[PDB]
């Protein structure tokens, strides 16, 4: 509980605000028939052309003469579609009020991907950030699915609020006119649900190391738990000493930060028919310990961003202990701690023993994660679980197979692999299935331990570690997130809050 | 079609060898009910035992000698097991009081064994091959195979116990016994087929880059084109100009050797009710060129092998005019060049033209495949095809992602990609289906051509390629296997003609 | 003359775009004091507030139409600040019932705008003009700029707006049209009218610059680009004169001859002089470095961040010098004699490329040992210094890519100037100055020079203890200037636009004002 410090001046908790502007925004949808209307702030419309560069077309009757005459062909037509190109500009109305009124270009194709509405999302917000405006209005001229419509939303959500925590007039109503209207309503606090959670799991990703340590981030978790209510247990080290959990408790050996295992737990107030553990990897600073990272390309200074999958699953955690979905139980778990470089630092070379017996020979001490996670696992497995679901930056190899896009998702189970990849659908967070290859586990056979940590010699390096831990499972389903190329968004220079409501969907669905 | 040549030393063929000591053996497949007869060479028992960890050997099958039938007995074998791989040898006196020699292989403890597991079986039967000199081998299956995986484990005991020889300075007979033997006859010849597609294919991956150069591979596939009984013409440096392959041409300007494009076709008699184009990445020497492969890790020393898409696809041309389906018309297509360092090399930075009037920003000459499959991707798609599908060592990024033994597949319809992935099942060469993620697209805008080459944001370099050749397919079905990680057995030092029976399951199955 | 191909496709020329739609553009400058018509097109406001930063806007013209008048009320401009590189779009109907374009960028609360401040501004002017169709632009100057800076703006103004698409072919922009009338509004118009064909000259040699650079190695090589030259020198009705290998054997030239011994193009050796009617008073040599491609040689560029895929880009020297051959030849100074030099070849990896460690002789006799193939850059510039000061010349100025480490001294935005002289050193900052294209003066430091000692040679091409790379090469280059006032401007960090991916034309409109000033 109490945060060690080395000066006075150092932080002992992670700034968190919950109550944010976005919340504070009135949201109406209306349908487009009956036309729309343009008294104030700022009006959108999403077109496309179905071709490529084509011209902006508004099909949208508009009742006001002053702005029908702005959005006429002969005059829309200097405009093109090209995905995320935008224009607006401020014209009297009939009342004589000032509004501004343009578009976002939504391309030539008829049903947009995800990364295509985060493109059309990206260019609104620009225009948001811009403007001292008291109210947005978007017109819906593209086809949008409902998870779709929701994606939206959340992205705009998340795109629009600024996380000034660290640093030393939002709109106050969202009108949307889209066809069939009533149809969209229920996403709009679905979308303000799932936007919080994304942003909660991004201000733990963004607070540096020196604010956001095992101590820290597991009393933020205390907090989070108490304030909806789930049952909470943080073990220390002395209880993790019984518990035999060797392989965690030597990577966090050379951190001035004790060792903290948060465990959440939510349980419907009905029948339980499904119980799920969802494990986190949170490594709250990874230096690669003796392993040192200092290879170029090693991107030390990105190394706070190592509890992503723990912040995933605290995320989660936000929007299931607030929707409250019936017959589950879901269990929070991740085994925090800090790999550092220290006269007391566990060394290359070392044999350790997991919770399960089971030795390991350590080859690389910058291969920090797959030991914290294989006594989570354990962990997770004596719970007596359904489905085991763990999240983690795990391997930068992910950056040279799937790239900064698609997290990859590995399992020892179809049915589980495919409820994953059916909650990526939904979520509209993309995932991909990546083949635990069997040929490699004789790369992991130890001449002295049990088993090795890494490969000496196969280089698919995210393969090698699902087949480390899936070592650690032994009866359960079980499937593992590799966000490594996902989590940080390199472009923007912040996190995506990555895997929250593809894990949320899952829960749900 | 004359090779050039710096010194009267320098090679100006490759050496091939067609007729090997396997095509020599005399196969012959004998229903296990009838018992088995010992005498001659060396008598090998497939033995499982399913379940019991390291179980010990039974000896099930019948046995037509009274004295080899009373050292087979459970009492002696109990002290054997069947840990996968091992092996053991007896000798004894038969009834005819002549000495005989039998021992077993191991096959482990599930009752359906893998590929990869019969591969280890394989691997332990040529250990023993390797060791001896024999007349006949005797091989009988106490263990479960479907036609499959019986075709599988005759391909891969050919092709190991091969051994290639060209550049240095057998049995006579295979007796197989197994259940329903009737079943499995047609499966010989098959696999005999296969064998040869794809140890031909690993004689030109193995032929080094001085006899295996743009000139003598392309003899070399109108010499096999002439053996089976296709159509073929290679266009030369005047065509390839005419036809405004700028991309393909300007990769091999560096080389002494001129740039052949290799065309086969295999036409059926009756109707055509199918068309496809397979088309083999073909650069016959790999330095990088400007950018040359200088970096450690780089492996220079290997880049003979950037012509394993090119041979996959001429050991399948092998096996389609030798089985000759019916119902299709198949084209063989390769762009060879070499990318080399000179004077006259294409440079970093260099815009050139495509054959279907894309302008391109070279960013890296050593992405040097992906320009070659693209002219060779427009010429694919003015032959009218239904399905054009590329095999290419492209990225050594592949190494990252799923390693050394899956190739990844990549494409535009999902029917295709279904395709290739139930051939991979049939052919027992394992692929991975890989996504071709739009979102990369925009890193492939250039600000003076119409696309660059290269992203010079994305690490994901398999995807990016793919990107890149999807721009040179306006609307035909298309995939594309990416062999860099799997075409070279690191381990065994060789080839592993990977590609060759994937691509002739698709061509069969169709 | 021949351009050489290994392959029929293979280019023989480098494409160049001399009517560029930025030439038929119409403009015109009105006095402010009669108020701003605004009958079409798009009219955007220059506007700062001196003083507040991020302040509101204030419209400060009378502008002729009582609707156009009513929106631009402070009342409804206070939503809106001055904040540098902002933007604002209004729409609205005039007197005569015509819709009309109006808008405003904002200027800032400092009132004098730096060079990198006015290219802010225009850089959000030319984003209101990409993706809209506009027959006329009208500025309107809210803020105080001198003649010097109301030219940079125009020029700056058309060389971002030009969009150079000679190498697109399937991607050609459908939705790319220009305006073809400018209006421009401000204080005392007589006195700026004369700087919008200055603007124009200025702007084209730029853009002239930027083409040769942005034209690949494959399009401009030796041949191709000496041809180019020999071109303009016929469309200016300059003297000319391409000296091939063989008169470069004669003269010696062996530093120069070595680098492109491995390139399969010629060296091409360009001399087009300028020459006043009437009395001559100065004659200036201006030296441009003229590598179409730089690999490094044997030297390869391999190690990481050598960006070998920029090195198109090291003729860049050679473009600033044409590119001011052409504004010289347009605006034809009096009393000087101007001669524009290029040692033009290619530095490739060949059996006949030079090697590291070999001993060649400049043409004034001194014989130098190669340290690294890919210091080729200074082995040119010295033969080319050699002939200049043999043609009599009071300056010397050369202009080059010369070294990396310019990234680590300057960065990307200022280019140094190194000399012999500090009044031509004084001169050169000052057309800096009058250019705005900015330079700073770096010191030639002799107690690195003993470092250029070679055991074996007169002089070492590189030293192997000093880090200072662009000093030592500055030492190298004044070792073949015997008795003349000379300078030398390292471009290599400003040359090329990273983040734009473009060429900035860098130095044609320095060397031109240094002309013209003189
Ligand atoms: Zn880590
Ligand atoms: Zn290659
Ligand atoms: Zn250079």
């Amino acid at each position: 509980s109490e945060v060690p410090q080395v000066v006075s001046l150092d932080p002992t908790s992670i700034p968190i605000e919950y109550n944010t502007p976005i919340h504070d925004i009135k949201v109406q949808v209306y349908d487009i028939k009956g036309g729309c209307n343009v008294e104030e702030g700022l009006t959108i419309f999403l077109v496309n052309n179905p071709k490529e560069n084509g011209p902006v077309k508004i099909s949208s009757k508009v009742n006001d003469k002053q702005v029908s005459e702005f959005l006429k062909d002969e005059n829309m037509e200097k405009f093109n579609v090209k995905l995320g190109t935008s224009k607006h500009f401020y014209m009297f109305n009939d009342n004589k009020n000032s509004v501004a009124v343009g578009y976002v270009g939504c391309g030539s194709v008829a049903d947009l991907s995800e990364a295509d509405m985060k493109r059309v999302v990206l260019s609104l917000v620009t225009m948001l950030h811009d403007n001292k405006l008291s109210k947005l209005t978007v017109v819906f001229e593209i086809n949008v699915d409902k998870n779709l419509f929701r994606f939206f939303l959340e992205t705009l959500f998340y795109e629009y609020m600024t996380d000034e925590r660290f640093k030393s007039e939002y709109i106050k109503h969202l009108g949307v006119y889209i066809n069939n209207a009533d149809t969209y309503k229920e996403e709009v606090e679905k979308a303000r649900v799932y936007y919080f959670g994304t942003y909660y799991a991004s201000q733990l990703i963004a607070a540096p190391s020196n604010y956001c340590n095992p101590v820290s981030l597991s009393n933020a978790a205390v907090e989070l738990a108490q304030k909806l209510n789930l049952e909470y247990k943080i073990l220390g080290v002395k209880e993790l000493e019984e518990l035999k959990m060797g392989a965690y408790l030597s990577v966090g050996k050379g951190s001035m930060y004790p060792n903290k295992f948060i465990h959440l737990t939510y349980k419907s107030k009905g029948d339980v028919k499904k119980k799920i553990a969802l494990v986190g990897k949170g490594i709250t600073f990874d230096s690669g310990g003796y392993n040192l990272k200092a290879a170029p390309g090693s991107m030390i200074d990105l190394m706070k961003f190592d509890m992503s999958g723990c912040a995933a699953v605290l995320g989660c955690a936000y929007c299931v202990g607030t929707l409250k979905p019936e017959n589950v139980e879901i269990h929070f778990l991740s085994a925090v701690c800090e790999n550092m470089v220290s006269k007391n630092s566990y060394r290359p070379g070392d044999i350790i023993t997991a919770s399960n017996g089971k030795t390991i020979e350590v080859g690389n001490t910058d291969a920090e994660g797959r030991l914290t996670l294989a006594d989570a696992l354990v962990y997770a497995e004596k719970l007596g679980v359904d489905y085991i679901v763990d999240i983690a930056t795990l391997t930068g190899a992910m950056l040279y197979s799937l790239g900064t896009s698609y997290a990859g998702v590995f399992g020892n189970n179809e049915e589980l692999i495919n409820k994953i990849l059916q909650s990526s659908k939904t979520s509209n967070e993309p995932v991909w299935w990546l083949p635990i290859i069997n040929e490699y586990r004789a790369t992991l056979n130890s001449k002295y331990a049990d088993i090795n940590q890494i490969s000496s010699s196969v280089k698919a390096s995210s393969i090698v570690a699902s087949l480390f831990l899936k070592e650690f499972v032994q009866n359960t389903a079980w499937a593992h997130i590799d966000i490594a190329g996902v989590s940080w968004n390199f472009k923007a220079r912040k996190p995506k809050g990555f895997g929250v409501r593809l894990l949320t969907e899952f829960v749900l669905n």
